[PDB]
């Protein structure tokens, strides 16, 4: 499972720019996407109950069941990883959206640091499983979805510019830093004329 608080990232990145090993090591977040859990149906009868267990479980009241849901229809997430989301960070509305970017930003980051900074024990350990190669197409694609722009269809005659210029930007930089992680991949090379033509295609 992954932790969806943005502050593990946000601390490690700190450490980095002192890597501790031992919060490194639950590496696999560097996942960069949110490949499981999209919204689900049976998550959200689990949350109308206003009980709610992560992988203790917590009293859910309704103003935190709206900005739940918020999420789940605005971004086709998953409505307890929402959830978490909106614990992690400071209740304030929202701000469970500003995890669930502020999260990926960061992994990327710090993916973007090792891969390119360092040149090693770590790197070795992130592409070992390698996994990170697998998904780094994966995760251009999916910033591609245009959600966003059907939401934005369905708005007309209704308009909510601001949260979409919100989103906009963060995945632009997600894109952006995409692209130093793959031109960091191709520095430390990886193997051979598979993946030349995969993303040529891509």
């Amino acid at each position: 499972s992954a932790a969806s608080l943005w502050g593990p990232y946000k601390d490690i990145w700190h450490k980095v720019g002192l890597l501790d090993k031992i919060l490194k090591k639950h590496k696999p977040d560097f996942i960069s996407l949110f490949k499981n859990p999209p919204k689900n149906v049976q998550q959200h009868e689990k949350v109308q109950k206003a009980s709610t267990e992560g992988v203790g479980t917590r009293l859910l009241p309704e103003q935190l069941i709206k900005e739940a849901f918020i999420l789940s229809d605005l971004f086709d997430i998953g409505e307890l990883a929402a959830v978490e989301l909106l614990l992690a960070g400071e209740h304030q509305q929202l701000v469970a959206v500003l995890l669930y970017w502020d999260g990926k930003r960061c992994i990327a980051n710090s993916l973007k640091a090792l891969i390119q900074s360092r040149r090693p024990e770590l790197a070795s350990m992130t592409t070992r499983f390698t996994g990170l190669t697998y998904k780094v197409l994966t995760l251009v694609s999916q910033i591609d979805v245009n959600n966003e722009f059907e939401k934005l269809q369905r708005e007309r005659g209704l308009g909510s510019e601001k949260h979409r210029k919100e989103v906009s930007d963060l995945i632009k930089e997600c894109r952006q830093s995409l692209a130093e992680s793959l031109f960091a991949w191709a520095c430390q090379s990886p193997l051979g004329k598979e993946d030349t033509l995969l993303l040529i295609g891509h």
